[PDB]
């Protein structure tokens, strides 16, 4: 009802975005002078539609694309030509810029060479360059349901993304694995590959037809997982979704888990393990990913078991020297496969490329420093992303009031049960004595976007 003037609307907007901490307008209307209260008012007045999310702004996450000049790859740099091998960037349906690709080579005698090719980002982003500094200031690419704000310029992604061009330069990790999964050798080198893009479901279809390299990649991944599990490795693969938002509204799509998705994941793990092995052998400091023992032992792979396990996990800590990763069953590990979207991965590439160029990689001291600096930024970026995903997920829920969702009890707190709706990767508290693992049907009501809360209930129980 209160028709605010333009200047007033903006005043309220600055508060909703967290840029201001007060508002004479809200104060006057007997409304709380809080970002959430300003948000609700803007919705009630029609100034803002339900599509708008204030979380990136509130957390001071960068919403602007990086407008710095991007260097070209050096054509004279010698690279191992692998354009003759079938190579594939296999990703989620709807993905747009590949960081990685996989391939294999039979080496005879039961030995197989696994190739994990990664976008050669460090060839374009040198330590301390304006590109490196801005990427460090962001920590990670911000993937909102309605837009993507890269850690690096769009120009850079367009030129380094694998498979975006007929042939692509890459920084590759190669591991020679015997039938049992033991690595007889690991290498890191600059390459040139011809990559074909496929969604996980499409690679799965090829695996099912017995097509190579899918059949071989699956054999290697299975043997590798069995080895890591033998070393205490345990899973927290809970249901995932794609959250999208556009002109037509919000959408939440369940992410299928074909075997090829698991296989590709294992190839990334092998690549990170090899990278760490390589760095350890050559005394190259990297942001090694470590994880100490969990709070308590939790067995099983059911939803409730994985739900509990995730809560007991020790935090993943990145340090300049190798350390065991309990969750992965590895003695050492480094994330090296997503340099376009994660700053730590880019640092791994910068360190490896420096070594390859016969130069001096950053010392452990500067490494500990850059890890600390980037992580604070990555934390804020990731939180802005998580809040934004929940926002649109609620819009999706609110658009289908009549829908009944399938849920599972994954935890309990008194008379309260935590219900996870897999198709939404969304959980809510609901009164019910149902034991963990119990399948229930739930309906949602009273969605409040500014506060992002909803009331759920077990139906026809
Ligand atoms: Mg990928």
């Amino acid at each position: 009802q209160p028709e605010l003037t333009p200047a007033q609307r903006t005043e309220v907007e600055l508060l909703a975005r967290g840029r201001a901490d007060k508002s004479r307008v809200l104060r006057d209307l007997k409304l709380p002078e809080t970002p959430e209260a300003a948000h609700a008012l803007l919705l009630r007045l029609g100034v803002w539609d339900e599509a708008r999310t204030p979380y990136a702004d509130r957390l001071r996450a960068a919403l602007n694309a990086v407008e710095l000049p991007v260097p070209d790859f050096d054509p004279a740099e010698e690279r191992l030509d692998l354009t003759h091998l079938p190579t594939f960037a296999i990703d989620d349906e709807g993905n747009q810029d590949p960081d990685d690709a996989v391939g294999v080579e039979d080496l005879g005698g039961g030995l197989t060479r696994l190739w994990v090719h990664v976008a050669d980002v460090a060839a374009l982003v040198a330590p301390d360059s304006p590109l490196d500094l801005e990427a460090r200031a962001r920590g990670a690419t911000l993937y909102l349901p309605d837009r993507t704000i890269g850690m690096l310029p769009d120009e850079l992604v367009a030129k380094a993304g694998l498979g975006l061009h007929e042939v692509s330069p890459a920084l590759s990790i190669c591991l020679d694995l015997d039938p049992d999964g033991n690595a007889e050798a690991v290498d890191v080198l600059l390459t040139r590959v011809k990559v074909q893009r496929l969604a996980y479901q499409e690679a799965q279809a090829r695996l099912e037809a017995g097509e190579e390299p899918f059949v071989t990649l699956a054999r290697l991944a299975r043997a590798s997982r069995r080895l890591r599990e033998g070393e205490g490795a345990l899973s927290i693969d809970l249901p995932e979704v794609r959250v999208k938002a556009d002109e037509t509204g919000a959408s939440v799509f369940p992410l299928p888990k074909p075997e090829m998705r698991t296989v590709v994941q294992e190839c990334m793990t092998l690549a990170g393990w090899g990278t760490a092995i390589f760095a350890d052998d050559n005394e190259i400091p990297l942001p090694f990913a470590t994880q100490d023992y969990p709070t308590r032992e939790v067995a099983g792979d059911t939803l409730p078991a994985m739900w509990a396990r995730r809560k007991t996990l020790a935090r993943t800590r990145f340090q300049p020297s190798p350390g065991p990763h309990h969750g992965m069953g590895l003695d050492l590990y480094a994330q090296a496969t997503s340099p376009m979207r994660r700053y730590l991965d880019l640092v791994v590439h910068q360190q490896l490329r420096a070594f390859l160029a016969g130069r001096d990689p950053l010392s452990s001291k500067v490494m500990a420093a850059h890890i600390a600096e980037s992580q604070m930024n990555a934390d804020a970026t990731r939180q802005a992303e998580r809040l934004s995903r929940r926002h649109h997920t609620l819009r999706f829920i609110a658009a289908q009031p009549e829908r009944v969702w399938d849920a599972v009890v994954v935890d309990r707190r008194g008379a309260q049960a935590t219900l996870l709706i897999p198709d939404l990767a969304f959980d809510v508290q609901v009164n019910t004595p149902a034991a963990p693992g119990t399948a229930l049907q739930v309906q949602f009501a009273d969605i409040d976007l500014p506060q992002m809360r909803v009331r759920a209930r077990s139906v026809l129980e």
